[PDB]
């Protein structure tokens, strides 16, 4: 027993991190299989942010502008291209230690591991969801571009985040591993801000049934609630619209607990309305959202991979 | 920005896990040049639990009864020795991916990563403290045993716990590399209890340091109080006493945000006395432990690994 925010076993992503080095910028790329994959803001300077046209600032690059570093060995890159807001950097030399992987872009409310990098070396590893407002509450410091978020299906690295740039309020945005922008946000030094952020109800939902198969149980109550009458509640709390869909990928936790979603709905309504009155949920005071549904139950199962 | 309960990168320790099963016993093993580690209750039967004689259980093994999968490739046990609670196997094939690695024994309020294991496969990584009472508050199943806890300093792995059993509480009960439990415990199924817990001050501290830096300044005070009035308040609230020695870690964070370490306790005080009041820092509706001053400096600073 015990729940702890787990995040994936790093080692398969560690093998593909380099460091990418453009006139006096340096952050990380991804290097699979002959690509090095790293954010395009790259080639820009201290006097191109404001408003930066990537086409022409490429279109002026050469390749041996691009000093890519793994580890103690420098790699040739032989071309570049450029992928919405993601630089491609073909090199003369396939990673050996490519895994098996898929790109993905990830939906709100969707949990993944953040393996933290400067210098094209790892420093931390750590579990983050994608908000709804298409941030994610990372810990990002100068250097760490290119970083990139994942999540592991048995033998397959599933690539969904690499790290672009802060927020003024703290949080992080960046893109696909196809350079497409969670959210409105844009590489350019522009005003830009989060937006109004809410939580995320079925995964709540998904902790709170942690909680119960951990032993936690002093929130249920024995009432029920209709979908309708739970997201009136919701709504006013600033809680995500919780949807059929939801209902249904919470059925096998329901199963496993033998507590009915709804019946959940009006535990979570009460927990809403009184607070939890100096009582704590898992090691939390607060109502916890970023375990998906599949977290809960790959952590409660114990699911491996290779 | 940002502040996050941050892994060690899981890689080269992902390296060193293997399958280890005697009779009708499965669980992982530490693979490191030619010896596997692994916690000697794996010698024990579903009748021998009660009150093991483990000299008189191990001189009755054959290196055949040990079946060491490492992947799809078993080792070959060629000669086995017990020290204190662990087991080493000796096998006739180094391991290639062995780091260079030490073995510690940590003291309680220092946190470390573990990487949870089934079947000699990794499951994920999460970031514990060895609790005053020695216990851990892990995520650990059936199967979970001899998964390791670490620490990396810049290439090297400090290996600082393996994993045994859980108490009835819930929580967590290991050894160290060289087989002597953390606590009292004893691997034998007796009557077992962790004992009251204490909360870790100057990791408290730390992460009130870890807010300043990171923008939450709410819970600051113009007070100052004496080590002598602090402790006196701590006692109250089952926090660990703060040594002078605590105070010298907690210079650097003091100087780097100018905010004197005994002025800080006046501010856990007042929290401790007040609550924070329906506020949180950074994240947390409670005050959090498991950052050491160490951990904040590292995730604050940048630091990385090779
Ligand atoms: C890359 O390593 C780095 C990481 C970043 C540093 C601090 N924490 C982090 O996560 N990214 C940047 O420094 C990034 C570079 C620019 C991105 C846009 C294209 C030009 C390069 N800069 C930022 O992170 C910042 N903010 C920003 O661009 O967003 C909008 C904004 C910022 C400030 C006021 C209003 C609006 C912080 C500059
Ligand atoms: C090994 O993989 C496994 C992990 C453990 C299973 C559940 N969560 C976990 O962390 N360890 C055990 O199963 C372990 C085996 C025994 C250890 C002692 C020597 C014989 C083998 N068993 C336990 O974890 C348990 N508890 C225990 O021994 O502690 C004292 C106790 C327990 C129950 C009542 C009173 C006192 C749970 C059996």
């Amino acid at each position: 027993s015990g729940f702890r925010k787990m995040a994936f076993p790093s080692g398969k992503v560690e093998g593909c991190m380099v460091q990418v080095t453009c006139g006096t910028t340096t952050l990380n790329g991804l290097w699979l299989d002959d690509v090095v994959y790293c954010p395009r803001h790259v080639i820009c300077t201290s006097e191109d942010m404001l408003n930066p046209n990537y086409e022409d600032l490429l279109i002026r690059k050469s390749n041996h502008n691009f000093l890519v570093q793994a580890g103690n060995v420098q790699l040739r890159v032989i071309g570049h291209s450029m992928q919405n807001c993601v630089l491609k950097l073909k090199v003369d030399t396939a990673n050996p230690k490519t895994p098996k992987y898929k790109f993905v872009r990830i939906q709100p409310g969707q949990t993944f591991s953040v393996l933290a990098c400067y210098n094209g070396s790892p420093s931390g590893v750590y579990q983050c969801a994608m908000r709804p407002n298409f941030t994610i509450k990372g810990s990002f410091l100068n250097g760490s571009c290119g970083s990139v978020g994942f999540n592991i299906d048995y033998d397959c690295v599933s690539f969904c985040y690499m790290h672009h740039m802060e927020l003024p309020t703290g949080v992080h945005a960046g893109t696909d591993l196809a350079g497409n922008f969670y959210g409105p946000f844009v590489d350019r030094q522009t005003a830009q801000a989060a937006g109004t952020d809410t939580t995320i109800t079925v995964n709540v939902l998904a902790w709170l049934y942690a909680a119960v198969i951990n032993g936690d149980r002093w929130f249920l109550n024995r009432f029920t609630t209709t979908l309708n009458d739970f997201n009136l509640v919701a709504m006013k709390y600033n809680y995500e619209p919780l949807t059929q869909d939801h209902v249904d990928i919470l059925g096998p936790l329901s199963a496993q607990t033998g507590i009915a979603v709804l019946d959940m709905c009006a535990s979570l309504k009460e927990l809403l309305q009184n607070g939890m009155n100096g009582r704590t949920i898992l090691g939390s005071a607060l109502l916890e959202d970023e375990f998906t549904p599949f977290d809960v139950v790959r952590q409660c199962s114990g699911v491996t991979f290779q």
